[PDB]
DNA sequence: GGGTATTCGCCGCGTACCTCTCCTAGCCCGCAAGTATCCTATTCCTTGCAGCGGT
């Protein structure tokens, strides 16, 4: 069981680290923003990836 | 030249997560530490020159 609002950061590309060890986030995966374009839903992708 | 066959080389092969370990090799030069050696004294003996009483 883990969660995460706001921690670390990566050093080159500026997106939330990963894994337990780290206070990282989860991975919206490639085949996740397929799903989410499938729907309609086109707000909630575009700030989840922005 | 030309239509064809055969070979060579490049491109590709699922998502998300958890645990662990390990991450250049070799030379080189200053440098700390530890040591064997060399000069430094003391005691005995036998010389060589300068003062010195004595007449």
């Amino acid at each position: 069981m883990h969660a995460r609002s706001t921690g670390s950061y990566s050093l080159v590309t500026q997106q939330p680290l990963g894994g337990k060890a780290q206070f990282g986030g989860q991975r919206f995966g490639e085949m996740e923003v397929w799903a989410l374009e499938a729907y309609g839903a086109a707000y909630t992708l575009q700030e989840m990836l922005t």
